[PDB]
């Protein structure tokens, strides 16, 4: 059984989690509005950066109070950031056996670095990037991470995959490769292995230790 | 002016991003995102979108006849067809910049083992097709990948949304839970501040992404 808490200034953005595993009760997902932990009438969560620069930075005081209430020493705190360590399939396998994930979603130019630093004195913290592009907020990264982790959780149960096919065997004058219709398991496995390695050298040569 | 059409068996998944578009951009005709239920193009009373894989094995494959009809209706010769897949070419910031000036994106969201390969192969004989991965992990469906792609592209279109790693950022208060903002940032020596930030970027990249060096 896993608990996932997501903290955000846009809780409505996390509604896509509800095409659930949540229904099966293996995981509980709760979404929290960061503005709940403010105290001023304007409920301000951001301020200009020290040292100059474009944009705004999320204030540490509000985040500190929220994480104080939600986290324990056993929590794995996940902080999405384009400057993070890479989130990969290996990471997903690792987090699939955790009891409690808390995902802190940033906006603007991100969260004051002292929030993560303070948290690390009490719990395990992971700052992670989901890919080499820039999003407007951490909410889409939270949805990606939750999906990748949940399909590996017990109870739900290298190379690029080659192409797949289904009926009919001929469509618009395009045929399913005849080996797949041949019923020869050894020949099919061999062909599928070759397609995978061929697609990998063309699209992701780095996976096989080549340039680019 | 960009049109984005998304085709999916879970249309409600895309509904946050539609509502995140500013009214001013929509009213000015800068952007229009539309979402379509794939089952609209099914042929049978059971609204079937998948079938068993040729050659055997576990899982299911999405049907070519259903997808072919959907893309026939939605795409034109000017369309850039985006097909998310963990076996695709990598989607990067460079890709996002390129797609930000397109007139028409269509995103085909897969499920299960993916879409019968003849769909993309056929489409590529009359339009541009791009099979892309958003990262080195496996998702259950293409919808989350569509959200990522739409966000990364549209924040580069003016008025819609919006090497080395960036270093840490700080704001008020100057002291918090025993931790002070680095004094250099409050110094008013802006050449020195820029050099400090550059070195912070270098250290963070060596630690977290040595591949970038
Ligand atoms: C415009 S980004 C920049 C802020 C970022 N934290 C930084 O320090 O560079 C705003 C937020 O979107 C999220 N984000 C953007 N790109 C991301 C990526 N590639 N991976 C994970 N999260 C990302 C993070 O939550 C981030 O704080
Ligand atoms: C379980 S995946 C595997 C299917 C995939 N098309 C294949 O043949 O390898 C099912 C669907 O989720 C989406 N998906 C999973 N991982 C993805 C990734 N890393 N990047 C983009 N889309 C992904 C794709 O739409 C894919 O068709």
């Amino acid at each position: 059984s896993m608990k996932i808490d997501v903290v955000t200034i846009f809780p409505e953005y996390l509604q896509p989690v509800r095409q659930s595993a949540i229904d099966a009760g293996l995981v509980d997902v709760a979404v929290h509005d960061l503005r709940r932990w403010t105290h001023d009438v304007h409920k301000s969560v951001d301020d200009s950066p020290y040292g100059g620069g474009p944009g705004m930075v999320m204030k540490p005081t509000v985040w500190g109070d929220a994480l104080d209430e939600i986290c324990t020493s056993e929590t794995l705190l996940v902080v999405p950031t384009p400057a993070g360590y890479p989130f990969t399939q290996e990471t997903a396998w690792q987090w699939s056996t955790e009891d409690h994930l808390v995902i802190a979603c940033g906006r603007y130019e991100g969260i004051d670095q002292r929030v993560a630093d303070d948290a690390a004195t009490r719990m395990r913290v992971r700052e992670v990037s989901i890919g080499d592009y820039v999003l407007n907020g951490g909410e889409a990264a939270a949805l990606v991470i939750i999906e990748a982790v949940l399909r590996l959780v017990p109870g739900v149960l290298s190379l690029l995959e080659g192409p797949s096919y289904t009926r009919p065997p001929s469509w618009r004058g395009m045929d399913v490769p005849p080996v797949l219709l041949s019923g020869d398991h050894a020949k099919i496995a061999a062909w599928r292995a070759e397609q995978s390695r061929q697609r990998t050298i063309e699209r992701r040569p780095d996976l096989l230790g080549f340039d680019s």
